[PDB]
């Protein structure tokens, strides 16, 4: 339960050294070619959460077509939800997993201010006034993983199960944790609608792409474009 | 006191000729201007609207700004709360104030038969299985006007501590209500996210305006230009 | 006959009871009820578009279907550069048929400042700095309204003919009356392009809706609310 | 010189060995892993279509700053005109690589059946239609790449005065190659709305990713979750 959900957010996600470009990164690789490296990027950052929901308690128990699933219905989610809450942190814009700072100005220039002022204000500052710990950070994420509403799941029965448990869970740990907060069980839970429609934002905004691509993009041309003829 | 917002929500609890009017015919203004027809709903269902919020404690404490800030925030999700609940009586359809019926196949036919399918899983089919009942969706509309983060409201925090008054008091309501399923509070917070996201997907897909028709359109249109 | 079509243009012109009767309530308004307000002014504003068309050359002669769909096809973009076209006497906002002037900061109420900064960079200002005459506006207009791209037309043919005579006409015209500007006539057909995207953009903003509701419903709430 | 941008536009044109190839499956890449395939063609078409904007005369002469703005607000609507232009050959299609490629069915399938219906209706067709030759094309692209509109230009003035230059230079063209279509720049002018919107809807449904369709992607994540625990 909790201490199996809490061990699988710490598992995949520090490391003193990778919040320093880790694989070398900061030192290796070295932007150079465009799509790709940003291919690359996104490929490691989803099997981070791959790694992750194949350590939340039955996930894994899961039919394979149900586990892609949910995989594919919650990965903005999930992802927006670890950055928004290693972020608290600093005032200003937000902490990657590479531990590198976006601040505000950068995403305003990429053309998603707006969406990246909600995540600021809704997400973000809304954690940071309730001190969310990484226990119910990681069962919030739990909870978006196994949505029962994603579309052709064979058993969303299963699924719902699954999701009460984790959030009984919560409510257990919350209770037990902050007895002198007995709402904050409800206040966790009512930062999914937030996240749910930030969620959709980022994505007709291509908010991901531009967060791990435009920089590569722009070296490249600008690169290229000062190039010998 | 939410039995003054199950009272704001009796005290106009589509009575009962409303529906026979409609589902039947029995009713006045001629179905033979539409854009009449459509506009004189909206402007009924804006009043009730705000009188209900009125009647939520507290509400009319916040400064004004405040309270249509809050209420155009979120007069959508409000809405399809409140018909999605009030469907739970009909299959694979959904019912409007006047007891005006549309099917799934209307929805498809127009274009939005995607969204308004989320409407029947994720809202309505969900209210059904759990039974929930008016005083929790009460509860649930009134968290859904008390959102603090409303953009512009001079003080979030005001709207926020309102908002924890009403699910504190739901839960106490769950609680002692159905004290055999403990997960109930929980399931009833756990629906909201569907409706933010069926809420900005009605928006940006003008579900209302597309679940008209285009004939409608193409009638009254082919009507100024060969008028007599 | 390019005069035709910028009589079409004056007659249906914002006039200016139109805007006395609504930025007002010479017409039993006052205000009241909120959407109901709202539609009779779409209604309103609507209407004016289709008889303006019914005065351009040839429209009436096409297949009504067609012309149902044509209207359909160029409603949004075909008000947007009505209003843009008179929000350049004005210094930074939009000017309304309805006399109504809304403000940008006023405008963007923290809601549709985007696209709004857009309709006055990417249209108002451009058409001021070339100083576009009516009959120009007028021509684009019909270019606009004869669109053989419109999905399901019966004769696409027909109205790209309907189409070309209108552009020679305005090339015609824009050689004679500005001698000095080679460039003037593609100038002006290229700014369709951003008429075009901001034409799609007012739509999935309700740039419309809230320009011309906001206010009576505002009211209404306050009112309610008291 | 009205041929330095048909010179640019014929430089950079698609060879045979890219159709023939790629139509049998006589390329290499050995289609195993097709993520590689849409970073990679990505690569290769933003590589491209650089070294064809640095050919467009001027362009170079603009501010960097400038240069990477107009590209990043004109590379859609750039490749739709090419590959718009180069399904003239296939019969009510769209051309890429592989023989003849897409046809409504897939479009269908992958559910946007409907913007196909626009790409072949107002672009392919048209284009057809009345001829349009790869200089009248070239011409278009370098008006769509000189877009005065672009957000953050430093001197949009500058980008107006080397559009009216193409442009200028379309119409002579025009008017000596067909001097009895008098209307013949003005109708090549007005592809261009089409082209803006269908660009619209080509980014914001993301058109060419749903074509490759969604197996590919339950197939790498599907990898992910086969990975070693």
């Amino acid at each position: 339960p909790v201490e199996r959900i809490l061990e699988a957010e710490l598992a995949v996600e520090p490391k003193t050294e990778t919040y320093v470009e880790a694989n070398m990164g900061l030192n290796p690789s070295s932007p150079n070619d465009p799509v790709t490296n940003i291919c690359q990027a996104a490929d490691k950052q989803l099997f981070t959460l791959v790694e992750w929901a194949k350590r939340i308690p039955h996930f894994s128990e899961l039919p394979l077509d149900d586990q892609v699933i949910l995989l594919r219905a919650g990965w903005n989610e999930l992802l927006i939800a670890s950055f928004s809450h290693r972020s608290i942190a600093v005032k200003d814009g937000i902490l990657l997993a590479t531990g590198l700072h976006v601040h505000r100005n950068s995403a305003h220039s990429a053309g998603v201010g707006a969406i990246f002022d909600r995540v600021l204000t809704e997400l973000v500052s809304k954690m940071r006034d309730m001190q969310m710990d990484k226990t119910e950070l990681g069962c919030l994420r739990a909870i978006v993983l196994f949505n029962p509403d994603s579309k052709g799941l064979s058993n969303p029965a299963e699924v719902e199960a699954l999701r009460e448990k984790v959030y009984a869970s919560l409510e257990a740990y919350c209770k037990h944790k902050y007895p002198e907060q007995p709402g904050r069980f409800a206040k966790l839970l009512l930062r999914l609608p937030a996240l749910r429609s930030i969620g959709l934002k980022c994505l007709e905004h291509l908010f991901f792409f531009k967060l791990i691509g435009d920089t590569p993009i722009d070296t490249f041309l600008m690169e290229m474009l000062e190039a010998p003829h």
